[PDB]
């Protein structure tokens, strides 16, 4: 079995890369540990940058998104009994963000891939990577008990945080940067209309809360909870009572509640590895970096890693410029670090941290007061929120 | 002995308030623990905001400053082998800062006060404050062994961080916010021409360094040093060698060194008290708050506290609007907290902190890269550096 680019992981990253590659004539095979159904069960992302929206259009998978996606021109931040709106469009020079669930984006790509007839092996068990520095690397996996080998020119590790690709790079060649936060996000999906037409991020003494959405009749809410919490201790009723307690009274007042379609706790973490490649293996998305959800940058960074890898691979195949691939990491990391900085900043000003002294609490509040009340402060949030520009290459 | 406003402390705050008051016809007496010579020996500040410059003009003490002061339109920040200039004037909408030593400003005010014949008691020993909540407060002090009493209507505590005024407010009525940094600034004054026409703040792996000035032939340099250092362990030669090691090679190359006229270590600290008044006692300047020097806000915040107190006292005396004085703290604290936030931010991005993990070091570097490379980021630094606007009152 042979292909040009072997892709590990059928999440957004792998599917997007595969689609862009297939369309340009570069054969690729995707290997996924789970089933199509399992991948589709993951709720995750709701906010997309314009760069991601354009990439989906380039991959020709934007019909449903253009129809069903919601374009947002602003977002709200509530703190100390007041709501402040950040006009993203005005402050960023015209850019906006699009609310379209990750489940939907993944569904669209999966359908697009099937229609084109490109190769995808689900339930590819025990994927192993070999000869990463040779001229002929290969991947081995198990399908129903028999060990199969897939030869390729390059391997793109799009297998997420717990994937095999990052583990395959000799640990001594990698530099890891990580911060674990002492809290997580308890999320709840409901078939109820959102409380607002725009997102509301709330810093409240009891903890952080976020009112998001998926469509006109589907909402997604989150509340900060300590790491010791188990999802089974949070009944739907306990969640709604808690969410209401963390929102401004006039917002809590018009909130339509309902049974949860999904509930889960996601721990917050920052993680980056340098470099993002090794020989003929290139890491993309959650395989190379994790950002806390506060900034809505994760899936969006994966999109830029992919956009970059795809363009470099095109140059390598179409133009015989294989040496440009050595620049992958340097190009990606520039954008990754600025997005990590933004996600870290958002996280630190919106959440309540344990054992915080009086000085820090006051500085936290003043950070909000300053950035939300200054035209220059508002602009720094806005340009980062809509997403910083992608790098050209070369 | 009787007056209208008793002022404790003959540093910049007390002298400026006294001068503004005297000029408006409100009698005031200043009590100072030290001698004129001792006060004049303190080097301290070099950078003044435009608001402070205007206040000095209003007090009619700006002749020498207008002649000798240096107007700066920009400042430089060096980090990771690169120098980035922040165009203050362009980015702040036309404002600049003025470099005029605190020693000089204090000298100008002292001369101005003497010429007008206003009362100033130097070597006023053991100042005590009494009947702060009565309609008739009074101050007692010792002059050559005899205890004297000074009756007044109001008392302005302009006695700095170690003054008696803040100690006179029942501890239970005060809320203190404080952060002590694990390092100090070793400063050196020399009769040598500055290495640059504008200030250079440098974040270097060995520690922070700052190239400042007092005139065309007088320089002021600083290097971050741990709290365990004693000034006697730093010979002039050790200082120059260290400073040179922390600056970009092309800057170190043209640095003119020379014998120190003054050397001292100043520990870094953030401190604020709420409220800033009690009965007929009002705190101003370092008596109510300390900001680390990194942002050049200390003397500048004292100026705004004074501008505010003076205007409220005018209303009280001239207009019989004594009730407006209850607003002093609320007005001052708004500006104080934003300046504290700025000084804290500058301090955290420019200095090297002990036991810093890899993630934080990278975030520190990315903060600099972001704010120094974005038009909106540059504007947040600039508007804060030139000084945020004073509040109108009423
Ligand atoms: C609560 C939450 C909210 C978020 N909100 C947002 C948001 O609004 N906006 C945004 O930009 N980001 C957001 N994110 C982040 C975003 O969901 C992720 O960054 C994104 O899923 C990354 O996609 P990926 O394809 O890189 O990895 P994944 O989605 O993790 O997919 C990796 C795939 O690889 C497969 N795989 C793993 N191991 C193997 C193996 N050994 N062999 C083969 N296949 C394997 C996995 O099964 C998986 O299907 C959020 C995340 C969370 C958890
Ligand atoms: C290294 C350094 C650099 C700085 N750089 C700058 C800068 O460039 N720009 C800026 O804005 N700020 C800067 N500052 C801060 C600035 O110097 C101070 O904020 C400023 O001195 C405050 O003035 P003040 O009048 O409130 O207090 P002080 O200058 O401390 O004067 C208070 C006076 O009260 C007197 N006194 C004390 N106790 C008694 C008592 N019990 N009875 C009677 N009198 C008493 C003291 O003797 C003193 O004379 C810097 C400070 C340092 C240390």
């Amino acid at each position: 079995m042979k292909t040009q680019v072997a892709i590990i992981g059928a999440g957004p990253s792998g599917l997007l890369l595969g689609q862009l590659l297939h369309k340009a004539g570069i054969d690729n095979v995707i290997l996924e540990r789970q089933t199509p159904d399992y991948v589709l069960g993951r709720i995750r992302a709701g906010v997309l940058e314009q760069g991601m929206v354009d990439l989906l259009r380039e991959a020709g998978v934007d019909r449903r998104m253009a129809r069903d996606g919601l374009v947002h021109e602003g977002v709200e931040i509530a703190f100390a009994g007041q709501r402040r709106r950040i006009d993203l469009k005005r402050l960023s020079g015209g850019k906006t963000v699009t609310v379209y669930g990750q489940t939907e984006v993944t569904r669209d790509l999966m359908e697009a891939r099937e229609a084109c007839g490109a190769t995808t092996v689900y339930q590819a068990a025990e994927v192993r990577l070999h000869d990463l520095q040779g001229e002929r690397p290969y991947v081995t996996f198990e399908r129903d008990g028999e060990r199969l080998r897939l030869d390729c020119d390059y391997i793109a590790g799009c297998d997420g945080f717990h994937g095999i690709s990052r583990q395959s790079i000799p640990a001594e060649r990698l530099k890891v940067f990580e911060r674990v936060y002492p809290f997580g996000w308890l999320g709840l999906l409901a078939d109820t209309p959102p409380v607002s037409h725009e997102l509301i991020y709330a810093n409240h003494p009891r903890g952080f809360a976020l009112c998001s959405q998926r469509s006109a009749t589907r909402s997604r809410y989150y509340v900060q909870v300590p790491l010791s919490e188990k999802v089974e201790d949070w009944s739907d009723e306990r969640f709604w009572t808690e969410l209401k307690a963390r929102l401004p009274s006039e917002v809590a007042e018009k909130l339509v509640t309902g049974p949860s379609l999904e509930k889960s706790i996601a721990p917050l973490r920052s993680f980056v590895v340098e470099p993002m490649q090794h020989g003929r293996l290139f890491l993309a998305g959650d395989a190379a970096h994790i950002v806390p959800p506060t900034g809505a940058k994760g899936l969006n960074l994966a999109a830029s890693d992919v956009s970059t890898l795809y363009r470099l691979l095109l140059k390598a195949y179409r133009e015989g410029r294989g040496e440009l691939l050595e620049r992958y990491s340097a190009i990606c990391l520039r954008r990754i670090w600025k997005a990590e900085r933004f996600s870290w900043w958002m996280t630190s000003v919106l959440h309540r941290f344990p054992d915080t002294d009086a000085f820090s609490q006051r500085i936290q509040q003043t950070e909000l007061e300053y950035y939300l009340g200054s035209e220059a402060g508002l602009a720094t949030i806005a340009e980062n929120y809509v997403g910083l520009p992608y790098e050209e290459i070369e």
